[PDB]
């Protein structure tokens, strides 16, 4: 299951740009760790578990970009007389590996989303059921669909291109599954939120859509055949997709908790 990325050579630059997305990416879902613990002490409680979700989802991406950085780092050797970072035998680099800490990822955050529009007990829990079986559905079905990404590149001697369409569609039709089931909650916010608050948990839906579909997008990436440059662009891509997904949503998410809190008479909520 070789990635596109592991055919290419890359000049300094452009390896140690790929380098620092993944550090930078890291180090900024851990800075964002301090937010969210900061903020949930400043939440009601009916909404602090959201605050407590987007920790999850920072320490899950972390060891996500971590292990990218790491895979990077020995997936490739300098080669001296090439004054190129060159692929190493044996050792594989795939943005694939990004699918399994997705099955954490995109429950949770579209879960949070539905504490923050104010469902609990068995409406959260049957909500959450449902993102979960769509979700994971979605990535296992992609997962398969990326393994083939070779042949859609017309890399030399791959094929099953076929099946990249095939599972990218099958995994699209989930999307839209979980999409549906978070555009009801939004619709239908539970206690009597503002007019504000009804508008703000519906810009959160459609940032959350907007920063989903950045994810297939990459995913697409290998039908432009990328060279070295190409790839760079992938990766910058996929970083602006997964701080503005998961850091940024939840920071514009956790407002709204805020709002909701201080709509409801918790102080420290009013006060911030
Ligand atoms: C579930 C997973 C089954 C996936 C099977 C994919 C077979 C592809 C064959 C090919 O075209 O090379
Ligand atoms: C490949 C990318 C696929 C993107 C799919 C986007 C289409 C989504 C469909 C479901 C959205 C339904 C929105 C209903 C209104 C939302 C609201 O205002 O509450
Ligand atoms: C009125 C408050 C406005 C929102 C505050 C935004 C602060 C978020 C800081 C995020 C830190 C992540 C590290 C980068
Ligand atoms: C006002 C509240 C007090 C401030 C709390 C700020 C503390 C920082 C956030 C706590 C998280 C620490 C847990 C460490 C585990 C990180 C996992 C590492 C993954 C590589
Ligand atoms: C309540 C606002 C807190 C903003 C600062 C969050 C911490 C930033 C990263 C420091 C390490
Ligand atoms: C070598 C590849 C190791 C992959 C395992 C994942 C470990 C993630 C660690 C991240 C550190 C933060
Ligand atoms: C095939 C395996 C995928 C099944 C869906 C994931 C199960 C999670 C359901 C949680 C309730
Ligand atoms: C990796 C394969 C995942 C298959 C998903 C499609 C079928 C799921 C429900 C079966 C009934
Ligand atoms: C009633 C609403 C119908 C919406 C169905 C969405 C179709 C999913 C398409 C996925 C593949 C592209
Ligand atoms: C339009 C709603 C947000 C979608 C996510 C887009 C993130 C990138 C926005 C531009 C910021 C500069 C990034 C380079
Ligand atoms: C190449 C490095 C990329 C770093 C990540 C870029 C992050 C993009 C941020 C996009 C979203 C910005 C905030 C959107 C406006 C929210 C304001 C509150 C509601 C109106
Ligand atoms: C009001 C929205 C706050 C924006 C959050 C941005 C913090 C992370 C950006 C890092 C690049």
């Amino acid at each position: 299951m070789p990635s596109i990325e592991n055919f290419l050579a890359y000049d300094f630059w452009q390896y140690d740009v790929i380098r620092h997305l993944f550090a930078f990416s890291t180090a900024v879902f851990l800075a964002g760790l301090v937010y969210f613990a900061m903020t949930a002490r400043t939440t009601a409680p009916n909404y602090r578990l959201s605050a407590n979700i987007s920790a999850v989802v920072m320490v899950s991406a972390a060891l996500e970009l971590g292990q990218l950085w790491l895979l990077w780092n020995e997936s490739f050797q300098w080669a001296e007389l090439q004054g190129s970072f060159v692929p190493v035998a044996g050792e594989r680099f795939s943005n694939g590996y990004r699918y399994m800490n997705w099955l954490i990822d995109v429950p949770m955050l579209a879960t949070q989303l539905v504490v923050v529009c104010g469902f609990v007990g068995t409406e959260l829990r049957n909500r959450w059921a449902k993102l979960t079986i769509a979700g994971v559905l979605m990535i296992l079905t992609g997962y398969v669909g990326q393994y083939f990404e070779p042949a859609v590149a017309g890399v030399p001697g791959y094929e099953g291109a076929e099946q990249f369409w095939i599972w990218g569609i099958i995994s699209t039709a989930f999307f839209v599954w979980m999409l549906l089931i978070l555009a009801n909650a939004v619709r239908n916010p539970q206690g009597a939120p503002s007019d504000e608050v009804r508008s703000r948990l519906k810009f959160c839906f459609w940032f959350l859509l907007a920063t989903w579909s950045i994810y297939p997008f990459a995913y697409a990436m290998p039908l432009f055949a990328p060279t070295a440059d190409g790839v760079v662009v992938r990766q910058v891509i996929y970083t602006v997709a997964d701080v503005s997904s998961k850091l940024v949503f939840g920071v514009i998410l956790s407002q709204v908790a805020l709002r909701r809190s201080a709509e409801e008479g918790f102080e420290p909520a009013r006060v911030a």
